[PDB]
């Protein structure tokens, strides 16, 4: 959460594989009242400033993404989520289908808004994971130890600025993260998740399994072989929404050399994932906020797997070309230099 912005996803949806899973995801959401592409489509401020159409457009962008990426053959290696997202990575890893995540976002954004708990936000400091929370003020906790340096808290609003006063009163980096006046990973979770659970085990029937490949950021590294971490169930996704992120915990297995996709509509985690890499590794971002045509920047990252050795052909993306080719083609063979 925290990477929407208006008219996001217009340009992609030009292309045909974007524009079918976006169409596939709204017939997934038809039933409860709210189509995607017109939310994608409209311009009202209002649009983005609700929670559930924030969260439904971002798990279908993110879909439509990662359908785009696996029109070219490509498979990841591995996987990784951040807050939401771990149903877009359920997704990727084919631990849930369209309809399943689609599903489940829409549903966390409505338990999320009928709860009526109270005000909240998050603010994240240059304090240390470790020891921010021995230096953190009674009421608030850790929220995502996204790196040594970055560190978001989750609490009442008032709370945090207070706290972001006496910070600043220290001249650290603090600053209230985008959180639409709603505080995540706290104490507040603690009400919600029961009613969560009992829709979402409606919503999801048969668990599946997680594979290898996917490597949790909601259940520590202890348990990575628990039972419940074993299958992607309501119980999975409800911890994801209550307890705290691990996500610096979760970057230090990236093999090195290892290159990172950020699939989102804006690469917020860019610099976050800069710093919490090893210095050999490949960032793209495939996304920028108010980009004047996304769809170049998404040829433009492509274009960069091709640089870094990942064979991914832009042809499948496109229409197909009927052949034989028209007459007057022009001549290949004087092109190969040796």
């Amino acid at each position: 959460m925290g990477t929407q912005w208006r008219g996001m996803g217009l340009s992609l949806m030009r292309l045909d594989r974007f524009r079918d899973s976006i169409l596939r995801s709204d017939e997934a959401v038809k039933p409860f009242g709210l189509k995607v592409s017109q939310l994608l489509l409209s311009t009202d401020e209002s649009t983005f400033d609700d929670i559930v159409h924030s969260f439904v457009s971002l798990t279908a962008i993110q879909i439509g993404l990662i359908d785009l990426l696996s029109c070219m053959g490509l498979r990841p290696d591995g996987i990784v989520g951040h807050s939401l997202g771990e149903v877009a990575c359920g997704y990727a890893d084919g631990c849930l289908s369209q309809e399943e995540a689609v599903l489940a976002a829409y549903w966390r954004g409505q338990c999320i808004k009928e709860a009526h708990l109270p005000p909240g936000a998050m603010a994240a400091v240059g304090l240390s994971w470790e020891e921010c929370k021995q230096r953190c003020p009674p009421g608030v906790v850790p929220a995502c130890h996204n790196s040594k340096d970055t560190v978001t808290i989750s609490g009442p609003q008032a709370p945090v600025f207070e706290f972001v006063e006496q910070l600043r009163k220290e001249g650290v980096f603090a600053k209230e993260v985008r959180t639409g006046g709603m505080a995540f990973h706290s104490y507040f979770m603690e009400a919600i998740a029961p009613p969560l659970l009992q829709e979402l085990k409606k919503v999801i029937r048969e668990p599946k399994p997680r594979s290898a490949r996917w490597l949790s950021t909601s259940i520590p590294e202890a348990q990575w072989h628990s039972s419940l971490a074993r299958t992607s169930s309501a119980e999975y996704n409800v911890n994801n929404l209550v307890s705290p992120v691990l996500f610096q915990e979760a970057l230090w297995h990236v093999p090195e050399h290892a290159v990172v996709l950020e699939i989102a509509p804006h690469a917020l985690l860019q610099a976050v994932l800069k710093r919490g890499l090893k210095p050999s590794c490949t960032i793209i971002p495939l996304m920028k906020k108010d980009h004047r045509d996304n769809l170049e920047f998404f040829l433009a990252g492509i274009g960069r797997l091709h640089l870094s050795g990942i064979d991914a052909n832009p042809n499948a993306l496109f229409p197909p070309v009927e052949f034989p080719a028209p007459r007057g083609t022009p001549l290949i063979s004087p092109l190969i230099k040796w």
